[PDB]
C-alpha cells in the first residue's frame, strides 16, 4: 500500500536553545504530505536518508549496508532485551571489524548519513499512520566510515518509510523553547509566501516572492573539421636549438593538440602558464600556436618572464606584460650584451659573449582572431534549434535558445557582439550557418492571495512571458520554482503583465481590489473563488444640457469626514563601534585607518532627530495662549462632549483620541527599568509628550468653540456658537436666516455625524492606514540592518570571537578587514535610506501645518482643500505620530428643475438680478439664491438697470415692483 | 588624391620578428604616404 506523511518527522536542526523566534534552515528534511510505503523483510533503498515509523515489542533492530553479503562492511542496530548493541563487521560470523557499542504505541526515528557520520534521531508518540505534528530529538551519531545503499528491518509487521529531501523549512520555537510549528517552504505558493514574509498569517494583496527560470533540455557541441594529430614531438624532442640572441618561431595549425603529454610528467623544471590553467587547456580552441625554442643558462630561466631585467631579457628575448601562454624548460651558444637601446616584444636582432644549460620552450596561444584550427579532442553533436540549451562553440559557452539569423558576416568575422560585451550571433565552423542566441525565459514571480483568513487558494502571475513557454515548461517540469503540490488547471489567461494562473476572467467591471497591470484587477467573489476582470473608472450618468433650464438644490445635509496626516517617526542613535566593532580592541585600531566614519554618520542621525522635534512644534504649537476647557459642552444643540476631554477620567485625551490611539499597533534598547542590546541600537524619547499634544488640540477645540475665528488674528473674542454659525453660512454664500430658522435640524444633523464618525472607528477599519505604514517602515528598516550581522562577507565566520579566539593576529587581521567593509557598507546604506524618508515626513507635516493655519484657525475658500463640500469648520484630534482632522462641510442635496433667464425688461429697460438668478415658479417670475431655493418677489431693490433691452440674448418680459 | 570616405579590410598579418625603420617603393604615376 501506499499513504501519505501528513506533517510528520520533523526534529531538531541543531543543540542550540531558542525561544519565541521563527527560524529558517537548510537541512535534509521529509516534505509535507509526501508518499510513505506501510508494509503489512525486503531490502529496501537508502537514498540521502529514510524516515521509519513502526506502529507496533515486534520489531527491533536494522542492518544497514551496501552489498549484504561477507563483502562490505555492514552495521547492525539491535537491541537485546535491554542493551542497545552496535556493532560493524562483515556478516552474512563476523571477521576483520572496526566498531563496537553496547550501553544499558508509536516509535519514530530518522537516519541521515553524511561526512561519515550516521545520526539518529528517535522520538515516542501514544495512539494505518495518525496525521499529528511530532518533534523528534537526538540520541547518537556514529563515526563509521562505510556507504550505505540498503537497509533491513529486523523482526523477532507495520511500519513505514519515507525518504528524506534537501528542503527549506521555516521552523516555529515556543516561548518555552520547544518547535510547536512549522512550514515546508517547496510546497504551495503560499508556502513559499509565508517563508519570504516571515510570517504565518498573510494578509491581503499582490505580493513578490521569487524569480523564474526555464532550465535548458538539451547539449550542442561544435567543433571544427580537424582530424591531423599535432607535432609536438618534432618541436620538443629535437636534436639542435639555436642560441637566446637567434631564437627560433614555429607555426602550429591545421592539428588536434593533446596537451596532457606536457602536465602528466616530471620531465619539465619548471611549468608556468600565464592567462590560462593547465587543466583548462583541453577544452580551448586557440587559431594558430607559436613555439619560441633556444638555450640559456641555469639562473636566467627566472629572467624569462613578463616583466623581468638582466641581459636576456633585455637584449635577447623580451616578452609583453599582457603574455597568455605557458613556458616550459628542463634540464640539457653566444648570447649578445651590447647593444644601443633595448627590445620591443618578440623581437630579435641578427657583442656576444659566450656561455649548467636548459633548454626553453615558449607558447603563445592566438586567440579567436579568426577561424580557429587547433584544439583538443571533444566530440561534436548535431545541433538543436527553438529550445533552452548549452552550447560549446570553440570553447565559447553559455545556455541560451538558437534561432536562423539574418545577419551578413564579412568573412574575416566569428562572431557578433553587443554593447554590454554579450555574443548574440555566431557563425557554425561546419556548414557556415548565422545564428542567433537569445537568453531563456524568465522574470519574476508574484502570489496574489485574499488573506489567510478567508481563503488558502492563491493565483500566480508570472511576469513578462508568453505562457505557453511556462505552461509547456510546467507540463515537462522545467521551472526552477518547481512545487510539488500544484497543478497548473485549466485558469490560463494572458495579460499585458504577463500571464495569470488559477484566476478566472469574467467579464463583469467592478472598482479596482487588487491591481495586476494594464486595466486588469483581481478580487474575491462568487464558492467564491478569484476573479479577474477589466476595472471600471466610474458609475455612468448623463446630464442633459438646455439653454433655458437650471438646477437649484433644495435642502441640505452636513457630512462630517476625517483626514489622517503622518507628521513625525521615531528618533535612533547607533554605536558605530558597538555595532561594528563591539568590545574588541584589534577591530577598534583596524577601524581607525577609515577616517571620519562614525563621527560623520551620528551627524547625520542628530539631524534627523532634531527635525522630528521641530515638525512636532511647528503643527501642534500654533497657539499663544491656553484656553481652559468650558465646563458644559452644549452651545446651542451642538454636542461637544465626544471631542473635548472629561474632568471625570484620569487621562487628558477624549473619547475619540482614545479610540484612535487604541487603533494603532505600535529587538533594540530604550527605556521608560532601562535596558540594552549587544547590537548598540537606541530609541529616543521625544521632546512633547501625549499629554502635551493633548493639552494643545484641547485648547484649540476650546478657544474654537468658544470664540470661533479671531483667535489667529490677534486676541479671542467670545461670541455665541449660533451667531458663529451664521457667519459660517454666510461666508459660503447662503443667507443667515437659513440657520437661525433650521437651527434644530443642523444641530441634529451635527450630532448624529459626529455619532458615525465615532462608531466608525469602533467597527476596526483601517482608516489609519498611513501611520501603520510609517511604524511598518521603520521597524523592518531596523531589522534588516539587525540581520546584516549574520553575514560574514567572505570571512570564515561572522563573530568576532571565534575568529579572535580560534586565529593567529596576522590572519585575523585579514578576516577583521573583511567583517569591518561589510558592516560599514550597511550601515552607509541605513542612514542615506533614513534621510530620503525623513524628507517625505517633513513635506507631510508642512502640508499639515499649513492645514491648521488654514482650516481651524480660518474658513478656506479652496476647492477640496478641507473635505468635499463647502467647508465650515474643522477640528483637530492627536494620533500616534500623527494628527486627524475632523471636517464639517456643507452638501447641498436634493434638486428641481425650473426654467431661467438672464434679463427681464420692464419698460424699455433691462433689469439683470443682484445676487441670484431669475426662476419660472410654473406660475410667475421669482429671484433665488443659488444654492438654496427661497424665491422673493423681484423688486428696485434686489436688480439693477443698464442699458436697452434690444441687445441681451434671451430677454423676457416681466413686471418690476416699485 | 580624391577626397572621399573608404574603409580598409584586413588581409595578412605575418609574424616576422625584424624591426622596421625605413621602407622603399618598388617599381617597374605617383604614391602618397602618411603617418599614423
Ligand atoms: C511551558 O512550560 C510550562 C511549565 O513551566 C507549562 O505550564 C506551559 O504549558 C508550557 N508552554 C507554554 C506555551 O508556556
Ligand atoms: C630598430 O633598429 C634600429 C637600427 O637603425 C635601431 O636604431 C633601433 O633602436 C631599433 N629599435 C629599437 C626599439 O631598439
Ligand atoms: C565538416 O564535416 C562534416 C561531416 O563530414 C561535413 O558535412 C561538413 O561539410 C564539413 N565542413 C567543413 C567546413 O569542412
Ligand atoms: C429638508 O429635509 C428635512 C427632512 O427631515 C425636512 O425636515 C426639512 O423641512 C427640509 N427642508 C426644507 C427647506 O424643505
Ligand atoms: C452629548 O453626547 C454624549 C455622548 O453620546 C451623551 O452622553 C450626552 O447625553 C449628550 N448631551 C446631551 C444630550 O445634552
Ligand atoms: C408658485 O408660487 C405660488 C405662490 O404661493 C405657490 O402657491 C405655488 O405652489 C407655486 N407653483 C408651484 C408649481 O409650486
Ligand atoms: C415684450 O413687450 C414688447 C412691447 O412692445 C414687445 O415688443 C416684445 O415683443 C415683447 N417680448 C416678447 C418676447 O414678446
Amino acid at each position: 500500500t501506499q499513504h501519505t506523511s501528513s506533517m510528520r518527522g520533523v526534529y531538531y536542526p541543531d543543540e542550540i536553545f531558542r525561544s519565541d523566534t521563527l527560524y529558517l534552515t537548510q537541512d535534509l528534511f521529509l516534505p509535507f504530505y509526501s508518499n510513505v510505503t506501510g508494509f503489512h523483510n525486503p531490502v529496501i533503498p537508502f537514498k540521502d536518508g529514510i524516515y521509519f515509523a513502526a506502529t507496533e515489542n515486534v520489531v527491533r533492530g536494522w542492518v544497514f549496508g551496501s552489498t549484504m553479503n561477507n563483502k562490505s562492511q555492514s552495521v547492525i542496530i539491535i537491541n537485546n532485551s535491554t542493551n542497545v548493541v552496535i556493532r560493524a563487521c562483515n556478516f552474512e560470523n563476523a571477521f576483520n571489524c572496526t566498531f563496537e557499542y553496547i550501553s544499558d504505541h508509536l516509535r519514530e526515528f530518522v537516519f541521515k548519513n553524511k561526512d561519515g557520520f550516521l545520526y539518529v534521531y528517535k522520538g515516542y508518540q501514544p495512539i494505518d499512520l495518525p496525521s499529528g505534528f511530532n518533534t523528534l530529538k537526538p540520541i547518537f551519531k556514529l563515526p563509521l566510515g562505510i556507504n550505505i545503499t540498503n537497509f533491513r528491518a529486523i523482526l523477532t509487521a507495520a511500519y513505514f518509510v519515507g525518504y528524506l529531501k534537501p528542503t527549506t523549512f521555516m521552523l516555529k520555537y515556543d516561548e518555552n523553547g520547544t518547535i510547536t510549528d512549522a512550514v515546508d517552504c517547496s510546497q504551495n505558493p503560499l508556502a513559499e509566501l509565508k517563508c519570504s514574509v516571515k510570517s504565518f498569517e498573510i494578509d491581503k494583496g499582490i505580493y513578490q516572492t521569487s524569480n523564474f527560470r526555464v532550465v535548458p533540455s538539451g547539449d550542442v557541441v561544435r567543433f571544427p573539421n580537424i582530424t591531423n594529430l599535432c607535432p609536438f614531438g618534432e618541436v620538443f624532442n629535437a636534436t639542435k636549438f639555436p642560441s637566446v640572441y637567434a631564437w627560433e618561431r614555429k607555426k602550429i595549425s591545421n592539428c588536434v593538440a593533446d596537451y596532457s603529454v606536457l602536465y602528466n610528467s616530471t620531465f619539465f623544471s619548471t611549468f608556468k602558464c600565464y592567462g590560462v590553467s593547465a587543466t583548462k587547456l583541453n577544452d580551448l580552441c586557440f587559431s594558430n600556436v607559436y613555439a619560441d625554442s633556444f638555450v640559456v643558462k641555469g639562473d636566467d630561466v627566472r629572467q624569462i618572464a613578463p616583466g623581468q631585467t638582466g641581459v636576456i631579457a633585455d637584449y635577447n628575448y623580451k616578452l609583453p606584460d599582457d603574455f597568455m601562454g605557458c613556458v616550459l624548460a628542463w634540464n640539457t651558444y653566444k648570447y649578445r650584451y651590447l647593444r644601443h637601446g633595448k627590445l620591443r616584444p618578440f623581437e630579435r636582432d641578427i657583442p656576444l659573449n659566450d656561455y649548467q644549460p636548459y633548454r626553453v620552450v615558449v607558447l603563445s596561444f592566438e586567440l579567436l582572431n579568426a577561424p580557429a584550427t587547433v584544439c583538443g579532442p571533444k566530440l561534436s553533436t548535431d545541433l538543436i534549434k527553438n529550445q533552452c540549451v548549452n552550447f560549446n562553440f570553440n570553447g565559447l559557452t553559455g545556455t541560451g535558445v538558437l534561432t536562423p539569423s539574418s545577419k551578413r558576416f564579412q568573412p574575416f568575422q566569428q562572431f557578433g557582439r553587443d554593447v554590454s560585451d554579450f555574443t548574440d550571433s555566431v557563425r557554425d565552423p561546419k556548414t557556415s550557418e548565422i545564428l542567433d542566441i537569445s537568453p531563456c525565459s524568465f522574470g519574476g514571480v508574484s502570489v496574489i492571495t485574499p488573506g489567510t483568513n478567508a481563503s488558502s487558494e492563491v493565483a500566480v502571475l508570472y511576469q513578462d512571458v508568453n505562457c505557453t513557454d511556462v505552461s509547456t515548461a510546467i507540463h515537462a517540469d522545467q521551472l526552477t520554482p518547481a512545487w510539488r503540490i500544484y497543478s497548473t488547471g485549466n485558469n490560463v489567461f494572458q495579460t499585458q503583465a504577463g500571464c495569470l494562473i488559477g484566476a478566472e476572467h469574467v467579464d463583469t467591471s467592478y472598482e479596482c481590489d487588487i491591481p495586476i497591470g494594464a486595466g486588469i484587477c483581481a478580487s474575491y467573489h462568487t464558492q467564491k473563488s478569484i476573479v479577474a476582470y477589466t476595472m471600471s473608472l466610474g458609475a455612468d450618468s448623463s446630464i442633459a444640457y438646455s439653454n433655458n433650464t437650471i438646477a437649484i438644490p433644495t435642502n441640505f445635509s452636513i457630512s462630517i469626514t476625517t483626514e489622517v496626516m503622518p507628521v513625525s517617526m521615531a528618533k535612533t542613535s547607533v554605536d558605530c563601534n558597538m555595532y561594528i566593532c563591539g568590545d574588541s580592541t584589534e577591530c577598534a585600531n583596524l577601524l581607525l585607518q577609515y577616517g571620519s566614519f562614525c563621527t560623520q554618520l551620528n551627524r547625520a542621525l542628530s539631524g534627523i532627530a532634531a527635525e522630528q522635534d521641530r515638525n512636532t512644534r511647528e503643527v501642534f504649537a500654533q497657539v499663544k495662549q491656553m484656553y481652559k476647557t468650558p465646563t458644559l459642552k452644549y452651545f446651542g444643540g451642538f454636542n461637544f462632549s465626544q471631542i473635548l476631554p472629561d474632568p471625570l477620567k484620569p487621562t487628558k485625551r477624549s473619547f475619540i483620541e482614545d479610540l484612535l490611539f487604541n487603533k494603532v499597533t505600535l529587538q533594540y534598547g530604550e527605556c521608560l527599568i532601562c535596558a540594552q542590546k549587544f547590537n548598540g541600537l537606541t530609541v529616543l524619547p521625544p521632546l512633547l509628550t501625549d499629554d502635551m499634544i493633548a493639552a494643545y488640540t484641547a485648547a484649540l477645540v476650546s478657544g474654537t468653540a468658544t470664540a470661533g475665528w479671531t483667535f489667529g488674528a490677534g486676541a479671542a473674542l467670545q461670541i455665541p456658537f449660533a451667531m458663529q454659525m451664521a457667519y459660517r453660512f454666510n461666508g459660503i454664500g447662503v443667507t443667515q436666516n437659513v440657520l437661525y430658522e433650521n437651527q434644530k435640524q443642523i444641530a441634529n444633523q451635527f450630532n448624529k455625524a459626529i455619532s458615525q464618525i465615532q462608531e466608525s472607528l469602533t467597527t476596526t477599519s483601517t482608516a489609519l492606514g498611513k501611520l501603520q505604514d510609517v511604524v511598518n517602515q521603520n521597524a523592518q528598516a531596523l531589522n534588516t540592518l539587525v540581520k546584516q550581522l549574520s553575514s560574514n562577507f567572505g570571512a570564515i565566520s561572522s563573530v568576532l570571537n571565534d575568529i579572535l579566539s580560534r586565529l593567529d593576529k596576522v590572519e585575523a587581521e585579514v578576516q577583521i578587514d573583511r567583517l569591518i567593509t561589510g558592516r560599514l557598507q550597511s550601515l552607509q546604506t541605513y542612514v542615506t535610506q533614513q534621510l530620503i524618508r525623513a524628507a517625505e515626513i517633513r513635506a507631510s507635516a508642512n502640508l499639515a501645518a499649513t492645514k491648521m493655519s488654514e482650516c481651524v484657525l480660518g474658513q478656506s475658500k479652496r476647492v477640496d482643500f478641507c473635505g468635499k463640500g463647502y467647508h465650515l469648520m474643522s477640528f483637530p484630534q492627536a494620533a500616534p505620530h500623527g494628527v486627524v482632522f475632523l471636517h464639517v462641510t456643507y452638501v447641498p442635496s436634493q434638486e428641481r428643475n425650473f426654467t431661467t433667464a438672464p434679463a427681464i425688461c420692464h419698460e424699455g429697460k433691462a433689469y439683470f438680478p443682484r445676487e441670484g438668478v431669475f426662476v419660472f415658479n410654473g406660475t410667475s417670475w421669482f429671484i433665488t439664491q443659488r444654492n438654496f431655493f427661497s424665491p422673493q418677489i423681484i423688486t428696485t431693490d434686489n436688480t439693477f438697470v443698464s442699458g436697452n433691452c434690444d441687445v441681451v440674448i434671451g430677454i423676457i418680459n416681466n413686471t418690476v415692483y416699485d
